[PDB]
């Protein structure tokens, strides 16, 4: 079912913001195990909505229960990552390029520029105490309003809340390069982050 | 599919403990709410399923984290009630009995007594700091122990965690005959607990 | 220490929309209660910063850890109970009658009209699975901008997110007068909202 | 106020098991960084405590509010490395020597074997779905049975449950030695437990 999606660079593309190294296991490791749990949980589920369907008890739901956390937690660590690989980008290709259109707006109007937007999103991230994420998001309820919004572990914006820009605080992300010095990882990481792509999330909605 | 199950007891028959106007609108709106909100979340999740078989997105994958909140919700306000009545009978049938065989040893062993058990379970049931649960459990990871834990809102014992006694601490279960004095709720439903289900449910694991 | 605000309303100002059996409750109980807890919490922790400036130990550190789940419960609760009388009036005094001023603008940009703002916010009490909260509140990183957001149990908005307006979803604050029908009650609610205090909340900030 | 704690080993002691240059990282700076926030969590309280003394006001609880996940957060983050360390030794000083007196016989009765509860420990571990800890415990409520308990980012254990062994499952912990394959840590690990150290636990309570 679901599987890896391609990447627009190679591994150490981001480099020196991102090294190769924590790229590789990033993607091949950390990703596709979340590619394996969700396609796991599903079944699982699959499989349990049959057994209901013939026998609809408290027993029988308890089992769906359980596995419901774990479609949350890999079905977020799919998706979480989909959205990272694909709003970063090298130079030469734009990253690092300030947005264009109506976010580049919305941005200059709500937080008066890029480097306050920026400012703000790695307060958020230094602010994860766990594992977690910071989004930028554009919200879909109150008229369009962008916002960063903070999420731990796998946990995603559903809904009504359009992830424009996802950048990773786990550990993972940036130990091997930065180790405890996590500020390092979310100052430098904005060199290769792909605002083509936000801008495109923005007007997609 | 799922439904609600029917009584052994109709509906005031656990006064003065609980009142029949209580037991009325918990069975027949409360739960009846859950039921149909599980179905449902179920339906929506299978139709999802189907959609990802198709297209396996971020995007799709996301509209299924969305879902199973109200899978593990409804899931859990379904199974809860469930156990909730089938650990509930008047004098007449046994409430308020004292449990018998392997749980009672049991209880005897790691409290003392029935009443340092219950006591216990008052101080958890007073504990729960919003709506929720307390459980009265065998932990059949640790050599079959009995404890007792709390959850919050519709969450649920699963897994290793077998449910002997479940008590419904959400204030639909108490306010039109107590309203704030919960813990003299808590108090007296002990009258009106079915020991002889829980000895049973000990011994089934 | 904190005590229990004064009241701009006798407990039946609020009729036919909230009964006055339920403001003599919800006040000199459960308010009563988190005034209570939130005095003796902040007492404790008093006591054991003193113990701490003497042993700094893991052991009394873990004491203080189990403390700040009292303080932020009931905390949240004084202070959300607070917000909640403060933006309610009767009819005669103002309540029900829409926001003024920078308010009233903001409203109108960002959701089209009053009427799409309570809508809005009446889905989010819905969706409380639980004992919780719907704020209005005005954001202060993003712009000032409008948003309504959900907290569980005595969970509240902090720093830069401002609270407006405070709808209490708690199944106490509605049980008495529309037992299960919590949609009643957010919808009668509007009617006694005090959107000058809100408006005067969101000019202050 | 609070300081780290010394070890009884030099960084690199724990080898092949856990690299010196992970303890120094996790020493120095994540422990060190635990003390600071703790340190300085405590001391707004005591600030914010004399605030409220003088205008006990929803506003003055707010900001309260507001510091308690700092203490919670850090208070945790002190505490359980301190327990980390102290069941930690070298094999030179009995690091991976069984459990003795009361504790040996606990584990026997209630797992089998310490390889059983080693076993539960791990799928504990691997549990975790985030950053967080597994510590085996002594339940004082419940007879003083033996159970495995996860906590997600800084929680911990308090009141009656009492930490025997902290195992910590943060990405920090393991990440420049194992990378993502965290199986091999939580396997590795056993081998310079103090289990010494978890039988004093078990008989101070
Ligand atoms: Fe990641
Ligand atoms: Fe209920
Ligand atoms: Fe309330
Ligand atoms: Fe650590």
């Amino acid at each position: 079912k679901v599987t890896l999606p391609d990447l627009k660079w190679d591994f150490g593309a981001l480099e020196p913001y991102i090294s190769g190294q924590i790229n590789e296991l990033h993607y091949t490791k950390h990703h596709q195990t979340y590619v394996n749990g969700f396609n796991t949980a599903v079944d699982q589920f699959q499989e349990l909505s049959d057994l209901l369907a013939k026998e609809p008890s408290p027993a029988n739901a308890r089992k769906m229960i359980a596995i419901q956390q774990n479609i949350k937690f890999h079905g977020g660590g799919f998706t979480n990552h989909c959205l990272f690989w694909e709003n970063l980008a090298p130079e030469s290709q734009g990253g690092g390029e300030p947005p264009t259109g109506a976010l580049a707006k919305a941005i200059d109007e709500q937080f008066g520029s890029l480097d306050e937007l920026i400012k703000l999103t790695n307060t958020k991230l230094a602010g994860v105490q766990g594992s977690g994420w910071a989004f930028i998001v554009k919200n879909l309820s109150n008229g369009g309003k962008l916002d960063v919004v903070q999420t731990y572990n796998q946990d995603t914006v559903t809904g009504p809340l359009v992830p424009l820009v996802a950048i990773d605080a786990w550990e993972h992300a940036y130990y091997l390069q930065y180790q405890n010095k996590k500020a390092d990882y979310f100052k430098a990481i904005w060199n290769v982050v792909n605002w083509k792509e936000a801008s495109r999330r923005f007007d997609a909605g």
